[PDB]
């Protein structure tokens, strides 16, 4: 199974750059509204504990440079929602497609358009972690990239990326610029929770590994989803929701293996391990594959 | 993490083509649309399919290309080894710059996966040394392309045909060639032996210690030959000095000797990892180029 991002080509259309004196980072063109991070108007003294809302006081449409290319868009209006900015332009995209702005949850994949300077370099498949962070390859210049889901020709934004943390990982907020988790844009020293495995993605994980013939993991019982969870956090796993449940349903129909007899097998796993076998030719269970990742790329 | 490139230039060339009940992907670049030749065998043709005769007796509206909504017409066909090359009489306004080249085994490009000329997801991929594909690919993906991009012009390198019964994949370049001892028939095809691309397993591992991580380094060192000597004990590619010199960057970056770095992979070679993970990887990743390594660090 291969990590396998949405084509950009959507949101390649939507990817803008935008100047506030020197500092350049991208933006999101949708209709006639451009949205990107807010500290694109700190200095770097701001960045230590910027005002915000001082700042952008002190901002005019006419101090704003969004460019498509080196084409330049015009500014007539401009606010603050949580931490993004929204500056509406004089132009409508063309090249908007069908959008809505999504939430995602801890465990949920999408793919990101790493961009530089409103020009996009790559695009990948990443997780949002348990702990709100996202393991990826952004540099200087990342800021305001997005990440999206495709669903039918409907293009699901779910993040923009603000900030590194001290280990390496990402930090970023959805497109109401509410981040995920506890994270605040300042340039302060800031820590992300320990990080856990996510369950629903393992187990959708042995599902795939069930449909094309590994089933050896199978085990005769069952649980109740309260016992699974109390052990699988001694195992720093995370506790399944019922949402998770519901979302393995459809990998369920097609093997007809009760969500709870799967995470009866999985906690023999983890309380007897591997005993040298592997699953689907690996050792390790992987935890970055969702129920429709699993879909996807099987049917 | 394994990047791909930006697939909009690619999504705006890709087409719909159907013969019979057969349908794939085409390639609309300027006012033609590649696809492969096969699209025009039945059950029956699929075993032992004679193309050239079996072209001859098509016409051109016996090929129905859809552009999302919109049917071309088809005013032209020939074939060029394994491609169907089928002129309509309209030009895609979208075509990028682009050129048509045959990569080497070792080198990366990215595959836009597509179904009924849809876009449906985007990954990289290597040319393994035994010219099969590590890919994801269902019925209804062949014509599908891999291509790479340098400022704004698209290499197309692969078109996909065919899905080998260890579930590794083949196809051509983009003037009908099979990377490979490969045949579009239907028929269940082995490839040679595989063997891992050692300069790639070098710039995985510097890109490992980029991002903090040497538990796998060492003090020792070793000579190109010697280490080519283990290399090819354990199926690894051969090293060359354009391999070394192209490592270069990443050395001086890191301030580790490329013939060091070899040491160290050998000692993994070896051992093997002890459980440990490079990269979160329980085995050795060989499907980065030190280029897209340099790029991406
Ligand atoms: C982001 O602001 C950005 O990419 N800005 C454009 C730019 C152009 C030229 C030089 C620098 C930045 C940036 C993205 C970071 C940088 C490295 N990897 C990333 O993901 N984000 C920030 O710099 C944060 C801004 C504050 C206001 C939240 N600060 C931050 O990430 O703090 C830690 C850090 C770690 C490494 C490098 C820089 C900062
Ligand atoms: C490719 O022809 C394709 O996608 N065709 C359109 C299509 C196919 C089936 C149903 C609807 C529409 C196809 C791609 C394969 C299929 C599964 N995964 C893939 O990557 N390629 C082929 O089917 C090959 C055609 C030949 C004539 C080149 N056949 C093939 O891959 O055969 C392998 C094989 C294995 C064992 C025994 C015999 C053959």
């Amino acid at each position: 199974f291969r990590k396998m991002a949405f084509p950009s080509g959507k949101v390649e259309g939507c990817m803008v750059q935008v100047t506030c004196g020197t500092t350049t980072l991208n933006g999101l063109w949708l209709d006639d509204v451009v949205y990107c991070p807010r500290h694109v108007i700190c200095t770097s003294e701001d960045m230590l504990n910027p005002n915000y809302e001082d700042l952008l006081i002190r901002k005019s449409n006419h101090n704003f440079l969004v460019q498509a290319g080196n084409v330049q868009l015009r500014v007539i209006g401009h606010s603050m929602q949580n931490c993004v900015l929204k500056l509406k332009v004089d132009t409508a995209n063309p090249k908007t497609p069908k959008y809505k702005f999504v939430r995602i949850q801890p465990g949920q994949t999408f793919s990101v358009l790493a961009c530089y300077n409103g020009s996009p370099s790559g695009v990948y498949q990443c997780a949002m972690r348990p702990n709100f962070t996202i393991k990826g390859s952004f540099l200087n210049g990342s800021c305001g990239s997005v990440g999206f889901n495709i669903d039918y020709d409907c293009v699901s934004f779910c993040y923009m990326h603000h900030m590194e943390l001290p280990t390496g990982v990402h930090a970023g907020t959805d497109l109401e610029g509410n981040f995920y988790g506890p994270f605040v844009d300042r340039q302060t020293a800031q820590a992300a929770g320990t990080d856990t495995t996510i369950t629903v993605n393992v187990l959708a994980w042995l599902y795939a590994a069930v449909i094309n013939g590994d089933r050896w993991f199978l085990n005769r019982f069952t649980t109740t989803l309260n016992d699974f969870n109390l052990v699988a956090m001694k195992y720093n796993y995370e506790p399944l929701t019922q949402d998770h449940v519901d979302i393995l349903g459809p990998l369920s129909a097609q093997t007809g293996i009760a969500v709870l007899d799967m995470c009866a097998s999985l906690k023999e796993l983890l309380q007897n391990g591997m005993n040298g076998r592997t699953i689907l030719g690996s050792a390790l269970l992987e935890d970055e594959f969702t129920p429709f990742d699993v879909v996807r790329q099987c049917s």
